[PDB]
Formats: C-alpha cells, sequence, structure tokens
C-alpha cells in the first residue's frame, strides 16, 4: 500500500481513545519530542504521563483533514493534519481542534513518528 | 559546507530585520505554509502583509538555540529551533521565544523552506 496509507494508518492509531496515552511509547523514535501549544517539549513518557493522570480523559479523536502529505526521500515523510476531539478536564467537556505537523521516518524498515508539534485547539478550518 | 551550515544559513536570513517579512516569497518552496500558534495557515504573501502593516516591526531576531538538525534523504531536512526576537506591536515592546519546527527541501540543487509551524512566544529554555 502506498505510503500515506500506511503513515495514515499509524495516526489513525495515535488518534484513538484506547492507545494516544502511551502511543509515542511503543510507535516513536528514541529522539521523538511532542511540542505543545506553549513551546514546551515532551518526550514519550512525559507525553503518557499527561494522560495517565485521571483528571484527563479522551473522548474521541479523529484525523479530520490531512493538508499535506509527502515522503521526504524514501524513508522519511511530512504529514500535516487537523486533529479533531472531545476530551474531559477535571469535569469540563471539551473539543479540540489544532493543527499539527508531524514526522516520520522508517526505522528498521518500519516507520515511526519522529517528531510532532501542535497549535492550540480553536483553529479556523475555513483557511484551508 | 555541511549541510546542517547551508539550512542555518538560510535561518539567519530568515531572523533577519530587514529580510524576515518578505523572506517566504523568495525563498520558500510554493506549497510553504507558516502555521501560527493559533493553527492558521498563512502562505508568503500573508505572512509578508502582516510585516507590511506599518503597526508591526521587528526589532531584533535571532537563531537561539537549535534542537533539532537532521538531512531526511539527501534532498530534505528538519531544523527545530528556538527563535528569540524583539518586536513592537501598536505602540508596545514585546519579547518572543517560540519553538519552531522547520521543513527543507532541495529543488533545482537548492535548499528551500517547505514548512514552518510556531509556538507561542513564552517557551521554557530550561526544558531543553
Amino acid at each position: 500500500m502506498s505510503s500515506k496509507e500506511e503513515i495514515l494508518s499509524i495516526l489513525e492509531a495515535f488518534a484513538s481513545t484506547e492507545r494516544m496515552g502511551s502511543f509515542f511509547l511503543d510507535n516513536a523514535t528514541a529522539d521523538f519530542l511532542f511540542i505543545r501549544p506553549s513551546g514546551n517539549p515532551l518526550d514519550a513518557k512525559g507525553f503518557e504521563n499527561m494522560w495517565s493522570s485521571g483528571d484527563l480523559v479522551l473522548e474521541s479523536a479523529e484525523i479530520t483533514k490531512v493538508h499535506k502529505f509527502e515522503l521526504l526521500g524514501s524513508n522519511a515523510a511530512i504529514c500535516v493534519f487537523t486533529l479533531g476531539s472531545k476530551f474531559t478536564y477535571k469535569g469540563t467537556q471539551n473539543d479540540d481542534l489544532p493543527t499539527v505537523t508531524s514526522i516520520f521516518k522508517k526505522i528498521d524498515e518500519k516507520w515511526k513518528v519522529a517528531w510532532m508539534q501542535r497549535s492550540s485547539g480553536q483553529s479556523d478550518m475555513t483557511l484551508w
């Protein structure tokens, strides 16, 4: 299957209620970081720690729209997408709609997420 | 010279008081977008329009620290950095310190910026 499809399969797994929290632990490269809207990095364990809280629960997440996909040579790729989520935090439901830039690399012939930066969650879809 | 150095030379030109506004017009690929902290995209002209305002003036900008650099094959690259700027907006000076994820591609044997997403400007350097 096409690399878009392979990489999209990985992003769908990230955007899943059961798998998001621990995902980077299994699927990310060792030097992966997740860049929060503040600019402050989290590593795979830091990301999982956020979701481990108890106070933060993912209700739904989806790959709403892919804005950019391309291979960067044979063994890397960029995928830019809008991630649409619903989550509960300390007693309130929230919608979240960031723009996310993700980078993938092939390691031992398998695709892994190498980098991800997200925006604040009130993006305007109409601009795409 | 090394690709880091070539790509760093391009980023220094972006982070310059005279060149930032119009930079993407000359140095970016046609499908480049700049992702604002909100997640909302700007194209090269949209970016220049912001700086054309009169109300917004860049006083200084620097590549403060490079956190990640690597080639993605022979003809692409990722560079993650903290951009330290001072700017005036509608009568007030501000400091700005985002995390920026940039992607580069070689087009006709020349490096061009292909993508850039920035965070809010109050990142915590101590986390790197």
